[PDB]
């Protein structure tokens, strides 16, 4: 019975294979065929390419020993070398060209989450080229989602030499027959044959997923559009900075380039950016996914005031000041799409660009204070008595999670009557079912977050109404004329995308998102069509 | 007697003021004098400019307005503004042509040294340009240096209104005689003055600092140069990275850009770099300042081979992939300059650039074990038999760090002979002198830091003699081919430039760096000749 599975880098997890571009170049240089590959391949293992291998030497100490091969093996052949010939234009282009097969990459997923163990042993080297960047790239996005990387230059050995198979089975802690190898060298699949592991000849791609699918007995090919990467909070890089005496600001860090700051909304946590961490990483920015103030691992001072919108913001440019950061791209849902529209409009210096889900923004009515509203949304009133809806929402918190997060056809809680009927979930069952957004294991981990501080901070964000007027007041005469995204959610019954149609009065260069068939909780909900809208946008209006 | 000094922006922090580029614009255009500066200041009270000020609209908005003033101004003068006449470029050229004016920064960073409370007062805008950026980045390098910034825009009230005097002085907790007010407008200067304030109006810096030093008593001209900025480890983001279970890496983090990691030495902290971290940020990089496995908030495990070179070096490359890092640049400083040679070595896709201090780049002899050394540099000897240093350094770790930590010329500990003398302080006071490179407050930060751990961890670094000569031995055939910085200090006696010499035969492209009268404790001991080297080195070698 199998149960790991063991890929090549190249001509399996990456095409196209470095092999077959010496082939392309040999044809497109006229030269005679086999001529580069066979220098390439010089002296065996003897040669100059297995001292590369097995990291006795680097890349650029081997680009001379492959010219020389070349040269030696172009005068047997009785053939010129061209003009501009040169190993380190062919290996450059030919190293930048290989991209991760997508199929493959998702078939090793596959395999992983039915419970097999996953690996890559591939024949590499030390790369120290000026380029090196592009590889160390392909080799990160490519290693996290295996249980090994074994890389020839860092054992000190290579295939085909049977001590490396024996090293894999060792490091897999697997008997031969257990193991599935997969390669696109025959030569390199013959001693893993000859152990007794089942291996995979790759040429194509469907038909090596073919051969894997029926003898994993697992379906690789033709599945369902599977879900973006997630975050595992243990794997994370946690960051924590005093913003003032007694508060201090959580933060989850991944990735490099121009940063985000990602804004949860109520009662949340930066784990609801799961989704989206990882991938607006891989699209090259420094992602910073906040605890908010009064969650998680953030401080959660009691008083009402110190969750007004006016200290949450000038909290928030203190982060960015303490962090060393001119300016972040602020990413905002439900109360944090509310904070990044006033950070743009308080602080658009420190804002490169703002974009909010769900979350419209609406001027404040100078005429009429919004305390005076109404039953229609009435949670809001509920909210506002300080200790009964953090009684109510404290009582059980699996349960709490289990009833708000759930997806437009779930049997969502109703958000109207809610003071008449003395509560939130005064209708909800005691044991709610567990909603298709999210596994027990992703609701408890809401669970324990919230078993520090409780809802009195999260609650206190609706006890400001009156002061975030009076602040919001100050602003009437301004405009949002920085780079802002409004994305709508289609089957949001309290953010509703009606509420946002005016907003072009105010942000006048606005760039609008919408998500059919979403609720509320957009980032779990539907987070491949958010990675797509914000990737995009951030892309054009972001750099 | 004084205890608060209050500094504008405009013409006093920062140069050249925007006014005087107006009038600078005026006669480059041949328009007539004032016309631009009349424009400006059109209204007054009532006027676009002091809505702008009072932040009652953005910058972008007020364009529009400083357009229609300027051609009423020009209609009324009988003038002609120029075909490309434009409010938009001559805002943007001011803006980006205003520099911090460095001897009044440095001015009101000596009054803040001896106790005086420094304010920042200033009549701006929201700033909501393409181009905002710029002036972001000036006001964060300036408010990190005061207690307090005053911005009109932010508090709804302009300089000269007397209430934002009355608002200065409530949040300086200060009678007006404690006050010394400094303004290039005169205008703006009299409602201090009617206060009671003590007035500076500033035209030339040299002037306005006489005054200063005059009415202070504190020597503000002509001083000796000061040391950079340093850390306050309260006011840092720190950072924490499980790279495997039971063991987590500490880092404090600072700046956006290109990452730089800093790798201390045996027996110290992130906070070495205390001098580098706020320079090399300002100088556009994204500094990650580690405690080193052992040390501080990091993991101080207390087995021997867990402080190997290749355990280290791997959980190095761990903590880049946990942070979404395909590369950093890599500066070591002692222990932490032979990790980094370790990391060009093993891992050259990983390291952008490599950058040692003291710490030179020496192959291993293949042909005779390191263990095999000899009385000269015994104190190596002595840190091999596990318990015996690690008792003298933590019996009272204020005296260790005031022992070691000394000047070239503050009579350093001796290195020879120390078995024989059964100790590294045997011939040290029990109460040493505090060295003029530290402070007692600096002292008592690495004392609360080895509290935690002691001195186990940090001395198993030198228990891997052999462990790491086997690995070093990997590498023999290769050469480090990758940008590469090496810095000498003359003083060191331990790590001696002459060690160094032959670098070159194993890094060929190697860049060099050195200072004359500097200790082994590189950092503290000549930190703005390190933070020169570095930056130089970094902005031509590192992009
Ligand atoms: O309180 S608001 O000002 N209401 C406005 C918004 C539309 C009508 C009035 C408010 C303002 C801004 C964002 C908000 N997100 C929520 C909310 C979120 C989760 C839950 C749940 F946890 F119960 F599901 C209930 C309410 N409320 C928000
Ligand atoms: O142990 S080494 O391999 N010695 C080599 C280096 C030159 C001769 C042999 C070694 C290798 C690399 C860096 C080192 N930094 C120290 C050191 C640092 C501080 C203190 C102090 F705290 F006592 F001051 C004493 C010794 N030693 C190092």
């Amino acid at each position: 019975t199998l149960r790991a599975a063991v890929f090549d880098l190249d001509g399996v997890l990456a095409l196209p294979a470095v092999f077959g571009v010496l082939g392309r170049t040999e044809e497109a240089l006229a030269l005679p065929r086999g001529l580069l590959n066979d220098a390439f391949q010089k002296g065996g293992p003897e040669g100059a390419t297995t001292r590369l291998m097995k990291g006795e030497i680097t890349l650029s100490q081997w680009i001379p020993l492959m010219e020389e091969n070349c040269r030696k093996c172009s005068e047997t052949a009785k053939v010129c070398l061209p003009k501009n010939f040169s190993i380190k234009e062919i290996f450059d282009k030919a190293i930048s060209a290989r991209k991760i097969n997508r199929p493959m990459l998702q078939a090793a997923l596959m395999l992983r989450k039915k419970g097999f163990t996953t690996a890559i042993l591939t024949n590499t080297w030390l790369d120290d080229r000026a380029e090196r960047d592009g590889l160390a790239q392909l080799m990160c996005e490519l290693k996290m989602h295996f249980d090994f990387l074994i890389e020839s230059c860092q054992v000190g050995m290579v295939k085909p030499e049977p001590q490396i198979y024996k090293f894999l089975l060792d490091t897999l802690k697997a008997s031969p027959s257990e193991v599935v190898f997969l390669d696109d060298i025959g030569a390199n699949l013959k001693p893993a044959r000859d152990l007794g592991m089942v291996t995979i000849l790759v040429q194509d791609t469907d038909t090596a997923l073919k051969e894997l699918e029926k003898v994993t007995g697992i379906q690789l090919l033709n599945t369902p559009a599977p879900l973006p990467t997630s975050c595992n909070p243990s794997d994370m890089s946690h960051g924590y900075v005093t913003v003032k005496p007694r508060v201090r600001l959580h933060f989850v860090e991944l990735g490099s380039g121009p940063a985000v700051c990602l804004c949860h909304g109520f009662p949340e946590s930066w784990y609801s950016w799961r989704y989206q961490i990882p991938a607006l990483a891989q699209a090259g920015y420094r992602v910073l996914a906040m605890d908010m103030k009064g969650y998680g691992e953030s401080s959660a001072p009691p008083e009402i005031e110190e969750y007004c919108m006016e200290v949450l913001c000038k909290e928030m440019v203190t982060f960015l000041d303490k962090l060393g950061l001119s300016q972040a791209v602020f990413i905002g849902h439900d109360w944090g799409g509310m904070l990044v529209w006033y950070m743009a409009l308080f602080y658009p210096e420190r804002v490169r660009a703002v974009a909010s889900l769900n979350t419209p923004f609406i001027p404040a009515n100078p005429n009429m204070s919004p305390l005076e509203s109404n039953p229609v949304f009435d949670y809001q009133l509920y909210f506002q008595e300080p200790g009964v809806a953090e009684a109510e929402l404290e009582q059980n918190l699996s349960r709490t999670f289990k009833s708000l997060f759930r997806a437009s056809d779930e049997s969502v809680l109703s958000m109207h009557k809610v003071c008449e009927a003395g509560g939130l979930f005064v209708n909800s069952p005691e044991e709610p079912s567990l909603s298709r957004m999210v596994t027990e294991e992703e609701i408890q981990f809401y669970v324990q977050q919230f078993k520090k501080s409780g809802f009195r901070g999260p609650l206190n964000w609706y006890r400001n109404m009156e002061r975030n007027w009076k602040w919001a007041c100050k602003s009437l005469g301004r405009k949002i004329l920085i780079p802002a995204l409004m994305v709508t959610a289609e089957k949001d019954f309290v953010l509703v995308p009606q509420m946002s149609q005016h907003m072009e009065d105010w942000i006048p260069h606005l760039k609008r998102g919408h998500i059919e068939d979403c609720g509320h909780w957009t980032q779990m909900d539907k987070p491949t069509e958010v990675n797509q809208i914000l990737i995009k946008w951030l892309d054009s209006d972001a750099r």
